[PDB]
């Protein structure tokens, strides 16, 4: 079983002190607190055993190398994937989106053709697409939502024609909390020879994830979100992909050859699309941050994280006023706006008591957009969140609702 | 004063034994060793005030904005910008070129015009110039070498025409640590209306760096290289040029308004070129490293630094067979080959004592061939380098071509 003040103990921000009182972190969503396990992994690195990793000769620059490759190979066994060398370390999920948009995107989406995202997409998930479709000429076509915060799924056979080729799709909404029915939804896109790139950056800490069983083609996540650093993230592609895709950034390092006179050849997948230094201190506190995760178990965390979600709805309804967006059976996340008050005030209230939500657009306008609000707020409900978390929430808006009313 | 002990105190890899050893890293050239300020500004952003940085609403993500800007601004006058807004944060030296050459080179350079770069740069400084080339139907053209490893100057006005867009140069050669005459070359490319990147990746740690006496209209390096955490470099644009650049990769932070029917607005710059969540770890202990750095003052560096290579090259003299490769003045570097010995083994030998040097083509394949070898040794005499890891390394190539001959 889980015990949330173990847990608790490993994240030394958690005892912080914000506005002269105790901090209430309901904004892991945006970004995780760091167990003390991973932010040490990464500075023993740098204290005892730090060097360039070319496969360099020397000693330290050889087992530099080789704690690189084992995350690759930790981080694929994490999803599942068949090989480690089916996965290239990207900054976060927005630069590995941008990968593929340009890599596998300039090369298989051509002038007439379209591309399919939801209109619950974080900008990650939009924004390279606008791009790649404006480059060659493509169409991008959205699955828009029903008013549950869901996919309106009876949509699908007016946009997937001969001519999609990718569905863009996110997991789990930043905001919503909602997962999308993904393995139902491949199968349709790969009937019609469409590929399939997964936004997973909100699903991979709530529950096991396995890509195999997905048969997605691409899959992203960012290491901040998953208890772990900044700066590094993961993108998975099908090998038989990967292998065929052109490499994106030039440089040292994802070169067989360079010649000034013959021109430069590239080295083999994953290795021809991570150009110049890595990012070795936030690889190997991903590495922590994994063996972290795995070991507390995620059908552990999943089932902590249900029943805190559960608890927190059911408390919510004592709220006036409240609006919630999304479905009932919502992951991670509540979004939610107070009355007529706008999000940005109702956040700084409870800043003010010490609990941090986010509030605005939450790099999803499209969606707030369909529900014709500039911004909502949101509460994150991790894995070291607790009741009297809950409690203080729940508290803090009967108070602004009292006072602003 | 400069005390080399004093420094080396606050390095705590130094203290690391390889092989049964005491360690000499002389290796700081492909990625130096970091003091513990700079580790534990990391680690104590991490444990004490770790959020998101959207200018988020709550206190810890408006704090961390905060850091994050000031770094951008301490960066800023490291370099001698006018401006902290003239400065992008990236991966590193690699995607701050492959940015230029996507976002300034794809608009600015066409069929027929021509682009220069010299015979001595760095991958990182070749590739995504070949690549754009490629995209656009441009001539890469090339500045060779003399055999003291300096620029064979009089070829300029063989190479700059009308149709010349960009010089791309080197401040100072990762391999031969030969210093380019940045400030003439930039008045010559200015006179045909070219522009000038300089890839400053092995200028900064050695000496001040003025960006406005240079006139140079982008500069790039990296954090590791500067006693800093992986993962992060700047990028200096002049502002207007930066100002009407397009943005490179898309997502969260970089827009202003996204529309699914409207399509997509840009923010200014730098935030343009900044998608997704930054690193920012590594940009908090890239403040520490430029704080640090100043502190012990780098023209202090520069005279200790000046005064080990002075007495390398000296005592280098006594090893018989010795082939170095570069001028006298330089900075940072010793390129070296033993006799007829592959630099393989040499540099296995070295790492066998404890010595840490790079061998290979050291992402300079057109500056090898020039040379016509296949591989070189290189030893980085460093600000924690001493005189008794100098005599390490003689003594050590000495005993090697004993063995060896
Ligand atoms: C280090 C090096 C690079 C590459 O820097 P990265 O941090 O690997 O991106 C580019 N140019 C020179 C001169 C270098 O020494
Ligand atoms: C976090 C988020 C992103 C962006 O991730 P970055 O780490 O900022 O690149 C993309 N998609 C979703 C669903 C997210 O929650």
């Amino acid at each position: 079983i889980f015990s949330v003040d173990k847990v608790r103990a490993d994240f030394p921000v958690l005892s912080r002190e914000v506005n002269g009182l105790p901090l209430a972190y309901l904004d892991s969503a945006a970004s995780a607190q760091k167990p003390s396990q991973v932010i040490d992994a990464e500075a023993e690195f740098y204290r005892h055993g730090y060097a360039a990793v070319a496969r360099g000769i020397h000693t330290l620059s050889a087992q530099a190398t080789e704690k690189m490759e084992n995350v690759r190979k930790r981080a694929s066994l994490f999803i599942n994937a068949r090989s480690a060398e089916e996965l290239v370390f990207v900054r976060g999920t927005t630069e590995g989106i941008n990968l593929v948009a340009n890599s596998w995107g300039n090369s298989n989406v051509r002038a007439g053709d379209n591309i399919i995202i939801s209109q619950m997409e974080h900008h990650a998930n939009i924004v390279p697409w606008q791009m790649l479709c404006a480059r060659v000429g493509a169409e991008l076509r959205v699955i828009p939502l029903n008013p549950d915060g869901t996919l309106q799924l009876e949509t699908l056979p007016t946009l997937f024609d001969e001519k999609t080729r990718l569905l863009a799709i996110t997991h789990v909404s930043n905001v919503l909390g909602t997962e999308n029915p993904l393995a139902e939804m491949i199968t349709l896109a790969h009937q019609h020879g469409a590929k399939v790139l997964v936004d997973g950056a909100q699903a991979v800490m709530h529950h096991p994830v396995d890509v195999q069983a997905l048969d997605c083609d691409f899959y992203v996540f960012s290491g901040h979100k998953l208890y772990g650093p900044t700066g590094i993230g993961i993108l998975y592609v099908k090998e038989a992909l990967l292998q065929e895709m052109p490499p994106w950034e030039g440089g040292g390092s994802m070169i067989a050859t360079v010649s000034l006179s013959e021109g430069t050849t590239w080295t083999k997948a994953p290795w021809r699309f991570e150009a110049g230094t890595p990012n070795t201190g936030g690889i190997i506190g991903l590495g922590a941050a994994l063996e972290y995760v795995s070991a507390l178990g995620l059908n552990n965390i999943a089932e902590y994280e249900q029943n805190l979600m559960h608890y927190a709805l059911s408390q919510l309804e004592s709220v006036p006023d409240l609006t919630l967006y999304g479905p009932q059976n919502r992951l991670g996340v509540i979004a939610f706006n107070l009355g007529k008050h706008h999000a940005y005030d109702v956040g700084s209230f409870l800043d003010n008591y010490g609990i941090a939500v986010r509030t605005g657009h939450h790099c999803a306008m499209p969606l707030m957009a369909y529900y014709n609000v500039p911004a909502m707020c949101r509460a994150s409900l991790a894995m070291y969140n607790t009741h009297e978390e809950v409690d203080r929430l729940v508290t803090g808006l009967q108070r602004i609702h009292r006072l602003l009313g």
